[PDB]
């Protein structure tokens, strides 16, 4: 709902299914403290990872474990995870789709924001 | 050196080598003309397609053969080639670095204009 | 259907909107002739461009004007349009979806080529 | 030059300069320590972050501040930063170059590892 991982693979062209996603959210206190977390599905995608109730402002960090998909695939990859942090909802609720397009020794994320 | 290539491999984590690249200019019957045109070096760059005086105003497209590359590495490509095109200035040089990072399913391409 | 184009807007963080795609399949013969176009939505997806049965084999190129989009949004950018050119359905009929992520000196274009 | 990190601003098709840049390793603990930092150069590159002798094996951390870049351009940012975390090895040395290519709400990141 709020917040969703949209994960594919570049070498593929397809989404980048199985892959684990794990979300936390930086306390007072500047610990990251587990948030959500959860594995792409067939589409390569990540739903109900949170609530609009529950994904409050925060500085959120969204690990994505991108070098054991390439492995399970025979691939030594050259990053460790794909980690995207930052801000959300800093001026109010939005929906965030964290995206990330997977290479072996490349990756992209991209987040696309909008506002319901 | 106006303008240079840089090509990387974005599955290997290397130079793109002996990648082939098309250089065109757009004739004032909006063809493609050929203008230029190499293989990127060991290091994923091909410099020398051009020259200031040579290198004017103009709309060029950049091919890079993508496909041909990954062919040669076993791996099943998508695009037929990777393209780049625009305009050079207004307003004057200027030198262009076209970089393309390349996978199999997907390419970016970058501008990196300095002067 | 068996084409989808996205656009994405790297620096807005947003569907790229209004953004005109032109899909050109190539003749015989070697000329590009008009295959399909369209207009992105609000949500940077062009569907409804094509149909399975036209959709044929073929070495498509799918031209995003990324220039009027920037443009429109003040920016000179560096490309004229992303231009993607690929062969389709050689192996038998497949969902391609287009991608297009947008920033004003660099896109990248990723193909999502599922089977039904 | 062991490791090297280049960043690249997608939004004006320049070298990003000036652009913090962090370098750890992953310590015993699975803590960050830092390791090195600098600051892209005019032609957004950082040399001289660590030599062969100290970049040993190990878990790396390369954090980009590409926040503080973007707001130094006026233009609101995503990410808080970038970071590239790699296993520096098996099997040796090997130079590293993390390439970045910013814009204000996508990075990508690539490893160029050569020899």
């Amino acid at each position: 709902c709020p917040l969703m991982v949209k994960v594919l693979d570049a070498v593929r062209g397809s989404p980048a299914i199985n892959v684990a996603v794990h979300v936390f959210r930086k306390a007072a206190d500047d610990t990251w403290e587990p948030f959500a977390s959860g594995k792409t599905s067939e589409s390569g995608e990540l739903h109900g990872l949170t609530t609009e109730e529950e994904f409050v402002e925060g500085i959120y960090k969204v690990e994505i474990d991108t070098k054991s998909y390439w492995k399970a695939l025979g691939i030594s990859p050259f990053h460790e995870h794909a980690e995207v942090v930052f801000t959300a909802n800093d001026s109010g609720p939005r929906r965030y789709t964290i995206a990330a397009l997977l290479s072996p020794y490349s990756y992209s994320t991209t987040a696309v924001v909008t506002n319901p």
